This record gives C-alpha cells, structure tokens and sequence, in this order.
C-alpha cells in the first residue's frame, strides 16, 4: 500500500557492514535487527555509527 522506502535499506546494510569500528557482535545484531524490521534501519544505522564513533581510536 503506502510505499516507504526501497533501496534505502540496502544502503543501510552497506552503511552498518561498511563501519570499520563497528564490533562484529554489534554488526551481528544490527543486521538481524534490519533482516527482522527493515523500518529501523535509520535507528540501526544510528547506533551502528554511534559505537562505531566510540570505538574509533580517538
């Protein structure tokens, strides 16, 4: 019925595989979580790049 969106959450797959600081655990979890509602991909995406800014060497 109402589209939302399309490629977006392909390229927030990407997005969380492509963060380097990103723990494999994490990445883990995002990705089930994006697989299981798609619609949180922004969230995950967040979050995603969040711990991967607190795991950066800083």
């Amino acid at each position: 019925a109402d589209n939302k969106f399309n490629k977006e959450q392909q390229n927030a797959f990407y997005e969380i595989l492509h963060l380097p600081n990103l723990n494999e655990a994490q990445r883990a979890a995002f990705i089930a979580s994006l697989a299981d509602d798609p619609s949180q991909s922004a969230n995950l995406l967040a979050e995603a790049k969040k711990l991967n800014d607190a795991q950066a060497p800083k």
